[PDB]
């Protein structure tokens, strides 16, 4: 993936909604600084649902990579937005992206 193309990806998709970065604010999408190395329900001090939790998997870019194509596939009780990002060639530059920011 991308890290460019990645990079405006997010800030073109999920922005007002996550960070992915250190001094992210809480909002509506938990601060997904440190995603990459961690569990599910795992979030510093954000309230988190019954269904993140519940999952109890890894994110490292396997599982993600359904989730974003498949919100409402994954676990029936989260959010459910839009379909999908486009296709998985965006899906895969985002984590290009992410594997990045997250860390740093
Ligand atoms: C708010 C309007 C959101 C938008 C837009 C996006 N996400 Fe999100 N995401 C949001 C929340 C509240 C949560 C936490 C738990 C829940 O069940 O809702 C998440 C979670 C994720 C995760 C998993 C991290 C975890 O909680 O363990 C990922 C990997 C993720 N979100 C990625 C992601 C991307 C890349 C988005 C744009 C394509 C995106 N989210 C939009 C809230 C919101």
């Amino acid at each position: 993936g991308d890290v460019e193309k990645g990079k405006k990806i997010f800030v073109q998709k999920c922005a007002q909604c996550h960070t992915v970065e250190k001094g992210g604010k809480h909002k509506t999408g938990p601060n997904l600084h440190g995603l990459f190395g961690r569990k599910t329900g795992q979030a510093p001090g954000f309230t988190y649902t019954d269904a993140n939790k519940n999952k109890g998997i890894t994110w490292k870019e396997e599982t993600l990579m359904e989730y974003l194509e498949n919100p409402k596939k994954y676990i029936p009780g989260t959010k459910m937005i839009f379909a999908g990002i486009k296709k998985k060639t965006e899906r895969e530059d985002l984590i290009a992206y992410l594997k990045k920011a997250t860390n740093e």
